[PDB]
């Protein structure tokens, strides 16, 4: 479809979803509250504020032919961290303090998703490859920490077991097996071939990065 699932899914039907994630998820009224589920307007904020702000912002591809090396579509800086990595698990909803949570996991944010983006570029090298691809040789041992887990939340009164998980870590690994490759296909990037393979497949994509 892109556009209009580009600009108008987001926007306009993923807010709509944020019309909100709360014009009610609990907040009670409203939610700094809270920290599940999560966070509700601050994923759900920073997932409507961007793809509004970095929406036009974030049309196609623009920044490599201009100046900057990438940052518009590929935000990646208000889409993959922000959403996304403020909410894969958390990466930073929890960012706890208490240290068993924490930098194992913005061990996968500032650290394996931030060298996921800074990671995309050097358009040569390097750095484009195995940091985001070193990600995933790390997507795997932390992928099983949270498949270690989450067959191990050892650290709640609850299985989440198949009901949150299964569900997101196979969302996980299936839309990140389609979160890694056809950004490829999606702009390894080039300078830029159709452009559909591009962002017009991917953006199919980035609906999960907002939500699901």
């Amino acid at each position: 479809r892109p556009e209009w699932i580009w600009l108008a899914l987001g926007t306009a039907l993923m807010g709509l979803g944020t019309l909100y994630f709360l014009v009610k998820g609990m907040g009670v009224s409203d939610p700094d509250a809270k920290k599940f589920y999560a966070i509700t307007t601050l994923v759900p904020a920073i997932a409507f504020t961007m793809y509004l702000s970095m929406l036009l912002g974030y049309g196609l591809t623009m920044v490599p032919f201009g100046g900057e090396q990438n940052p518009i579509y590929w935000a990646r800086y208000a889409d993959w961290l922000f959403t996304t990595p403020l909410l894969l698990l958390d990466l930073a909803l929890l960012v706890d303090a208490d240290q068993g949570t924490i930098l194992a996991l913005v061990g996968a944010d500032g650290i394996m998703i931030g060298t996921g983006l800074v990671g995309a570029l050097t358009k040569v090298y390097s750095y484009r490859f195995v940091w985001w691809a070193i990600s995933t040789a790390a997507m795997l041992y932390i992928l099983y920490v949270l498949f270690f887990g989450f067959t191990s939340k050892a650290e709640s009164m609850r299985p989440e077991v198949a009901s949150t998980f299964k569900v997101l870590r196979n969302v996980t690994v299936v839309l990140w097996s389609a979160y890694p490759v056809v950004w490829l296909i999606g702009s390894e990037g080039a300078g830029i071939v159709p452009l559909n393979i591009e962002t017009l497949l991917f953006m199919v994509l980035d609906v999960s990065a907002k939500v699901g």
